[PDB]
């Protein structure tokens, strides 16, 4: 990073003082502690458990200093009313004093998301930097921004949102230079009303952007009543002014024909979606300096992007919402909330897999009883636990449920009984289930979810 303590705690307002500290150029920001190296910068925020806890582990780690809402003592501190609106406020910063270019993109998808994709054509040209994983939202965009590696020209930041109003705090941190809204119309869509809220959620990328500002929105009427009105707005779609005029799909490959470009375009994926986001992304690539060619080359060797947590189904006509990647306590936390914030299907039953969170550290046990207090016996139907460090939250969690809404399953390096786990899974399982799997990623729960879809 490029930033020193006294400058962070002058733009953050610290309560405290700060002169009473070295003011040493810090390395970098991290929330967690398992993270933090010599010199940077120790971000608490309120997860499974309290980031503040952590703050002399931070330290130990390497921690030049912290941010927090307490006093320290005996360690360089920033004092502030809230940690997360002050890594916002310094993130917002850290934007002003690169002037790097922002590009927000909002609406995941699966094989190859818009975000990626227009990373990779701006990475011909440019030093440029994206989202890793999926850290979108309030937490991720603001930790994206200040991992960015010194020199960076494009800046391409997704943008997710849980509730109303997600978007527009993003888009006025991140100020884009220009956006793109992929959207479509979620089914059960927790915590969300319909699809013309979502809509308005997404729409809201404009916000913090300049008067004539590029953005682009889909031809679907649903963003119609929520179009900025001192944007420079291009719509895509069939129709609009950009176009997939001819598509050719293989067994793994794709050809496309995009109207304003003069040349065809080929992709490692199959998916009239994907061909739509290359397409809404070349002509974001096209306006930076980024030639067809240049572009065209780039989708020769694009990169696939590991699933991306979403819903599927299993040979059943279930909804399997199997969350891949952020095996943390927070992470199972958050998706737990949400997962139990979706209403249940036709029948109207909710099951939820967890199994072991891997290198947690020698807290790991303690961090998965935490879990507990995400758990309720009201909205889950049946928890399958899976594992070793699990299994004094089933503990918990069979004296909190009621008699027989729970079940356990070992798994250490003696006994597995992942073939008890599938045989439970797959009895539960009805067709108009909704089941969760979380966990770290394992060869068995690779092979669960495959004898689901199977
Ligand atoms: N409590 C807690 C812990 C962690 N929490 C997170 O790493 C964390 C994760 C997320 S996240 O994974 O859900 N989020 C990220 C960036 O944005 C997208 C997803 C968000 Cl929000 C906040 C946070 Cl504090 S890691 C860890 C512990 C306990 C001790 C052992 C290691």
């Amino acid at each position: 990073m490029k930033l020193t303590i006294h400058e962070i705690a002058q733009v953050v307002g610290a309560k405290n003082d700060i002169s009473i500290f070295e003011d040493t150029q810090l390395e970098k920001a991290e929330f967690d502690s398992r993270l933090i190296g010599t010199g940077d910068l120790f971000v608490p925020l309120k997860g499974a458990r309290d980031g503040h806890d952590f703050i002399e582990t931070a330290f130990e780690n390497g921690a030049a200093v912290t941010l927090s809402e307490k006093e320290v003592s005996n360690h360089p501190y920033i004092l502030v009313d809230d940690v997360l609106t002050a890594f916002q406020s310094l993130a917002s910063y850290y934007l002003e004093k690169t002037t790097v270019d922002v590009f927000a993109v909002t609406g995941s998808n699966g094989k190859t998301t818009t975000k990626d994709m227009l990373a990779h054509l701006l990475s011909t040209r440019y030093k440029t930097y994206k989202t890793q994983g999926n850290y979108n939202n309030e937490i991720g965009l603001p930790y994206t921004v200040l991992h960015m590696p010194e020199g960076t020209e494009k800046l391409v930041l997704e943008m997710g949102q849980d509730h109303l109003g997600d978007i527009h705090l993003l888009s006025e941190l991140a100020r884009p230079k220009t956006a793109i809204v992929t959207l479509v119309g979620e089914a059960h869509l927790a915590f969300f009303k319909d699809r013309s809220e979502i809509a308005k959620g997404k729409m809201q990328i404009a916000d913090g952007m300049a008067s004539g500002s590029l953005l682009l929105a889909p031809a679907d009427p649903i963003v119609e009543d929520y179009l900025p009105i001192d944007k420079k707005v291009v719509r895509f779609g069939q129709g609009a002014e950009l176009e997939i005029t001819d598509l050719v799909e293989r067994k793994d490959s794709l050809t496309f024909k995009a109207n304003f470009l003069e040349q065809a375009l080929d992709l490692p994926v199959t998916g009239k979606y994907n061909a739509t986001n290359a397409m809404i992304a070349s002509y974001v690539a096209l306006q930076e300096g980024v030639s067809e060619e240049q572009i065209r080359l780039a989708f020769q060797h694009l990169e696939l992007t590991r699933n991306r947590t979403e819903w599927k189904k299993a040979a059943n006509g279930a909804d399997i919402l199997s969350d891949v990647y952020n095996a943390n306590p927070t992470a199972m936390k958050l998706i737990l909330e949400t997962f139990s914030a979706i209403p249940a299907n036709e029948g109207g039953k909710k099951i939820a897999v967890l199994a072991d969170m891997k290198e947690l550290g020698d807290q790991s046990v303690q961090l998965h009883n935490q879990m507990i207090l995400s758990l309720s016996p009201d909205v889950l139907d049946i928890v399958i636990f899976y594992g070793e460090d699990i299994a004094q939250l089933a503990q918990l969690a069979s004296q909190m449920f009621p008699i027989g809404h729970v079940y356990y399953f070992k798994k250490t390096e003696d006994q597995d009984q992942f073939e008890d786990l599938v045989k439970q899974v797959k009895e539960s399982l009805g067709a108009h289930d909704q089941i969760l799997l979380k966990g770290s990623n394992s060869m068995n729960l690779a092979k669960l979810v495959e004898s689901l879809e199977n």
